[PDB]
């Protein structure tokens, strides 16, 4: 079986709907299945919202350290990081390491009210030519995950790209690029899906995102020891509300494609 077949076969076995975009950066050939199809991108977003924060700090070289005040009210579903600062702040940088590394929901929700709502970040990813992305809600309703809801949602190709761009390429100054490569390397939820498809002792820079629909999302980039990076992004959805999220899923499409390189 072909790389393709390998992949239409997972998903056979799935009970739902994967996709899958690879970049190889060697020479900038893909791996794509349903890559032009629209997912909702659950926490996979945070990356946006923070990038979008890293693009303003170029201009301002006190934005990453300006104090934000975490109170009780900000807390909401999932949080582990803000709920040990109400009462006291967190700067920028501390907002952004939170929801990239911790998937900080109330970390999310100050980077997009900083940033001016929702739709601030979709002007962003379009500035960097994602005719795709849309971010449309804060945290935690942009991952109630709705088959066929265009809320929240991108492809794998689009993300795959913009992945590309924001960490390797045409997005960021450098120093900016440098701090979202550290932030998605130091990622802690992210151990049982792309990176336990690859060889253990690769760097790995990825974020998570698990939602209703059993919605279950990883995009990273890939830096393996004598090859150029790929960039990969694997989204996962099931049809029944209530299904549980599928991690394993995500794993063994990272194996598929990653194989020989
Ligand atoms: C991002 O995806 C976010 N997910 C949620 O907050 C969830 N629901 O909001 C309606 C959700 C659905 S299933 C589940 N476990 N959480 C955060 N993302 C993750 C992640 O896996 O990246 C988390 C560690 C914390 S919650």
């Amino acid at each position: 079986n072909s790389v393709q077949q390998q992949l239409e076969a997972l998903e056979k076995s799935s009970g739902g709907r994967l996709g899958v975009a690879l970049i190889n950066t060697a020479d900038n050939s893909q791996i794509l299945y349903r890559a032009d199809e629209r997912f909702a991108m659950c926490s996979t977003s945070k990356v946006m919202a923070a990038a979008a924060v890293l693009k303003q700090s170029e201009s301002d070289k006190h934005l990453l350290n300006q104090r934000v005040e975490i109170k009780k009210s900000d807390l909401v579903n999932y949080n582990p990081i803000a709920e040990k600062h109400v009462n006291g702040t967190m700067t920028l940088a501390e907002l952004g390491a939170a929801a990239l590394q911790y998937s900080d929901n109330t970390a999310m929700n100050k980077l997009i009210a900083h940033l001016g709502g929702p739709d601030k970040v979709t002007a962003f990813a379009r500035s960097l030519g994602d005719e795709t992305f849309r971010l449309d809600r804060t945290a935690p309703t942009l991952n109630t995950a709705i088959p066929g809801d265009p809320r929240d949602t991108t492809t794998p190709l689009a993300m795959a790209q913009t992945l590309k761009n924001l960490t390797l390429g045409k997005a960021l100054a450098e120093t900016q690029r440098a701090q979202l490569v550290t932030w998605l390397k130091g990622n802690t939820t992210g151990s049982a899906s792309i990176r336990a498809g690859l060889p253990k002792s690769w760097v790995v820079g990825d974020k998570t995102g698990s939602g209703d629909y059993g919605t279950t999302n990883d995009i990273a980039v890939i830096w393996p020891e004598n090859h150029a990076p790929l960039v990969l992004v694997t989204y996962f959805t099931q049809p029944e509300q209530k299904a549980e999220n599928r991690n394993d899923i995500l794993a063994a499409a990272a194996k598929i494609v990653t194989h020989g390189f």
